[PDB]
């Protein structure tokens, strides 16, 4: 089997991107946001504390005849961003794109953090990272990929994130026609439950590249690209008035500049983000200060390919008993 389904952005930023996901019989069409960061499939629901619902589309079991209560289940998340949520657990059917999986965990929010609350376009997530980070108790439960994966084609999915434009999420084969050149594999660290890979070094505009190894995720649940803080300051360094600023939480930079690309390496490959790809636009409205899409991970722990980086390249992530990723240009 496969399953193709396009991604959508949320808003003119790129902040995050969601698709629809058919839950339940008759169909609950919900627009969830697919995180290769996480490992939870999670939904508003008609159990969701009222006053933490602005909007969202809600999945509602009762109206479900192929859910069912996983007795005992409860969940309970909380991502690097500090949101969070929690609570109980269904088994029902889940397609994507019209990919079906049978039984599929679908663990309905009994409550949300006000990140959640407050961004009507999101009804949810649906976690692709490595099953180990599922977070139900006592008995944890697989994703969708993980579920899917031996009906699969080809035990794979790829990301295509646009850029201010859909993009595509395939499960169970490569789209040929989706990419140039070629497609480059690097090895997989499952030891954290991510998509943990070491990119082979970076260039900054028109300059050399620097090879130095550097491990991160593949998170398209993460908006910005985050690297050491070396690496981060030789980026904005070549954007006259890029300063870090505490207050605001980050590199902003004159919203009258214009920024250089950004390239990090995949073994001997070279992906390529363009310098327009890094403008997060004013950080506030009306301000002629703009907030960066490279990002000091120093805070964080961990080095994080998120969206910005995810988004100028194809990429495969191959579930395969050894996981690799694959990174083209498109």
């Amino acid at each position: 089997s496969t399953g193709s389904a396009t991604t959508t952005p949320i808003d003119s930023l790129d902040d995050a991107y969601i698709t629809p996901v058919q839950i339940g019989t008759p169909a609950q069409t919900l627009n969830l946001d697919f995180d290769t960061g996480s490992s939870d499939l999670w939904v508003f629901s008609s159990e969701t504390t009222a006053s933490e619902v602005d909007g969202q589309t809600i999945y509602t079991p009762s109206k479900s005849t192929t859910a069912k209560l996983l007795s005992g289940a409860t969940w309970s998340i909380s991502y690097g961003d500090g949101s969070s949520s929690s609570g109980d657990v269904y088994t029902d059917t889940v397609s994507v794109g019209g990919l079906t999986v049978t039984g599929q965990a679908v663990e309905s929010a009994k409550k949300v953090s006000s990140s959640f609350t407050e961004d009507s376009t999101i009804d949810g997530l649906l976690g692709l990272a490595f099953s180990t980070l599922n977070t139900v108790s006592p008995t944890q439960q697989k994703t969708f990929f993980d579920n899917a994966k031996a009906s699969l084609d080809s035990p794979v999915f790829t990301a295509d994130l646009g850029y201010h434009a859909p993009g595509t999420y395939n499960f169970g084969f490569i789209d040929t026609t989706a990419y140039t050149g070629s497609i480059t594999y690097t090895a997989v660290s499952t030891k954290q439950g991510f998509w943990e890979w070491t990119s082979t070094g970076y260039a900054v505009g028109s300059g050399t590249f620097k090879s130095t190894s550097i491990d991160g995720i593949a998170d398209t649940g993460t908006t910005l690209l985050y690297l050491p803080a070396t690496v981060v300051s030789a980026y904005w360094a070549q954007v006259s008035g890029a300063k870090s600023s505490s207050s605001v939480g980050g590199y902003v930079f004159p919203c009258s500049a214009t920024l250089p690309s950004f390239t990090f390496g995949v073994g001997s490959a070279r992906i390529v983000i363009p310098g327009d790809y890094i403008d997060f636009g004013p950080i506030s409205t009306g301000s002629s200060s703009c907030f960066g899409g490279i990002q000091s991970s120093a805070g964080i722990g961990i080095n994080i390919f998120g969206d910005v980086a995810l988004k100028a390249a194809f990429v495969v992530f191959n579930g395969a008993t050894t996981p690799t990723l694959g990174f083209a240009s498109k």
